[PDB]
């Protein structure tokens, strides 16, 4: 599916992300916007390194999903891959929590240095009743 905006971020607050190690609710909603564009279904191959990116969070299968074809690939979320791509979120939700458990937390997604680091995001949250 494809959220709209403040529907996601309402999702995203009852999941408990608003402040999860950090990070806030909007910095998330500027994530999903720029990976994916709100959509759950997206995926994309990474043939650089054979790796492929799975849903609205662009989670990537080289350490956080298993989907069997990533050379030398962990699955520290325990799920497949193809639980990202789902319209619910919470499996997505429960995943980048793990992500962001490590040292580099919501830097390990290059697109959020790129599009939100020291970015005004407020935006992506107004009017949402978050
Ligand atoms: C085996 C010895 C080290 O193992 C440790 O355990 C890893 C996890 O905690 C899971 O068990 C640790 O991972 C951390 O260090 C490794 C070192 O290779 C990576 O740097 C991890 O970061 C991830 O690696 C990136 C690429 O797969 C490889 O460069 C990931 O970025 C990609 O996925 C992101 C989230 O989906 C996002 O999509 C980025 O845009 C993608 O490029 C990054 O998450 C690091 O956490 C390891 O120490
Ligand atoms: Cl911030
Ligand atoms: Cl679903
Ligand atoms: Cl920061
Ligand atoms: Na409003």
């Amino acid at each position: 599916k494809v959220f709209e905006r403040c529907e996601l971020a309402r999702t995203l607050k009852r999941l408990g992300m608003d402040g999860y190690r950090g990070i806030s609710l909007a910095n998330w909603m500027c994530l999903a916007k720029w990976e994916s564009g709100y959509n759950t279904r997206a995926t994309n191959y990474n043939a650089g390194d054979r790796s492929t990116d799975y849903g609205i969070f662009q989670i990537n299968s080289r350490y956080w999903c298993n989907d069997g074809k990533t050379p030398g690939a962990v699955n520290a979320c325990h799920l497949s891959c193809s639980a990202l791509l789902q319209d619910n979120i919470a499996d997505a939700v429960a995943c980048a929590k793990r992500v962001v458990r490590d040292p580099q937390g919501i830097r390990a997604w290059v697109a959020w240095r790129n599009r939100c680091q020291n970015r005004d995001v407020r935006q992506y949250v107004q009017g949402c009743g978050v």
